[PDB]
RNA sequence: AUAAACCGACGGUAUUGUUCAGAUCCUGGCUUGCCAACAGGAGUUCCCCGCGCCAGCGGGG
C-alpha cells in the first residue's frame, strides 16, 4: 500500500483549460493534468521560470480525479457550463512597446455547480515527499485556485491522507462517493481512456504534450 | 503561481392621448329564564408615650 494525499477542489466556479491560441477559453469537464500540476506549484513557491523544481514536481507525482455531484436538499444539482463575455481595454498590440488596442474580446467557459476530489501519490523515483505537499496545500505560498485567479475555494485544499491499494479504493474513504474517476494508473476491471493535451512540456512554456487518463466510472 | 497571468461591454432614450357600469328588489312568520338563600362570624395592632386599683383608659406617629 502506498500513501495517498487527498484534496477538495470545490468552488462556485472553475476552469480548466483545453488547446487553444484564440480568444476563446474552453474548459473541460474535469480538472487537467497541467491544471493539478500548476495547483500544486502554487501551494508551493515555485516561480515561473524556475525549470528545475517545475519539473521536478511533474516527475514526482501522479493524480487521479473524481467528480462529485452537488446534492441539495437531496435533490442532485448538475453541472453547468457558463460563457463569459470578457473585454480588455488598452491590451497589448504588440510584446514589446506600449502601443495597444482600444478593446479587444474574449469568451471564457467556466464549470458551475463543480466538485473535485483529487487523489495523489508518488512516483516510484519521486523527489518530494507527501508529508511536504501536505504542508504545502495547508500553507500554501502563491494564492490557489481552481483554474483561474478569479475562482476561489469554498472549502479548503486538504481533505485528507491515507494509506491504499489503488487511487479508486483511497477515494472511497471519502464522501461523496460514486463519481466517474480519471486516474493516471490503471485499476484493475477497467480499461476505458480518455486522450488530452494537458501535459505541460516543462521544456517548453505553454506548450503541451498528448496524454490519457485511465477511465474509471462510479457505480 | 493552473489555455494560466495582466484584463469594464460600453455610451444616448416620456409609452403616449380618449372613456357612467347601469336600470328593478320586505328577510319573513312562532317563543317565561326559571325554582332555593341571615352577611354573618372573628377583638393580633408593630411601635414611642402619660395615668392608674394591673383590669385597662388616654395623647402623639
Amino acid at each position: 500500500m502506498r500513501s495517498y494525499l487527498i484534496l477538495r477542489l470545490a468552488g462556485p466556479m472553475q476552469a480548466w483549460g483545453q488547446p487553444t491560441f484564440e480568444g476563446t477559453r474552453p474548459t473541460g469537464r474535469f480538472p487537467t493534468r497541467s491544471g493539478l500540476l500548476g495547483l500544486l506549484g502554487a501551494c508551493l513557491g515555485i516561480q515561473r521560470d524556475d525549470t528545475s523544481s517545475l519539473q521536478a514536481l511533474s516527475e514526482s507525482v501522479q493524480f487521479a480525479v473524481r467528480c462529485d455531484e452537488l446534492i441539495l436538499d437531496d435533490r442532485r444539482v448538475s453541472v453547468t457550463g457558463l460563457r463569459d463575455y470578457h473585454t480588455v481595454l488598452g491590451a497589448r498590440e504588440d510584446y514589446r512597446g506600449l502601443k495597444s488596442h482600444e478593446t479587444i474580446q474574449t469568451w471564457r467557459e467556466y464549470l458551475c455547480d463543480a466538485s473535485f476530489t483529487v487523489a495523489l501519490w508518488l512516483t516510484p523515483h519521486a523527489t518530494m515527499v507527501i508529508s511536504e505537499l501536505e504542508k504545502a496545500v495547508l500553507k500554501p505560498r502563491y494564492t490557489p485556485y481552481l483554474g483561474r485567479r478569479s475562482c476561489p475555494l469554498t472549502h479548503p485544499l486538504f481533505l485528507g491522507t491515507c494509506q491504499a491499494s489503488d487511487p479508486q479504493k483511497a477515494l472511497l474513504n471519502y464522501e461523496p462517493v460514486g463519481g466517474d474517476i480519471y486516474s493516471e494508473e490503471s485499476v484493475t476491471g477497467h480499461h476505458l481512456k480518455f486522450t488530452a493535451r494537458d501535459e505541460p512540456m516543462i521544456t517548453l512554456p505553454r506548450q503541451f504534450a498528448s496524454r490519457e487518463w485511465y477511465v474509471i466510472k462510479g457505480g
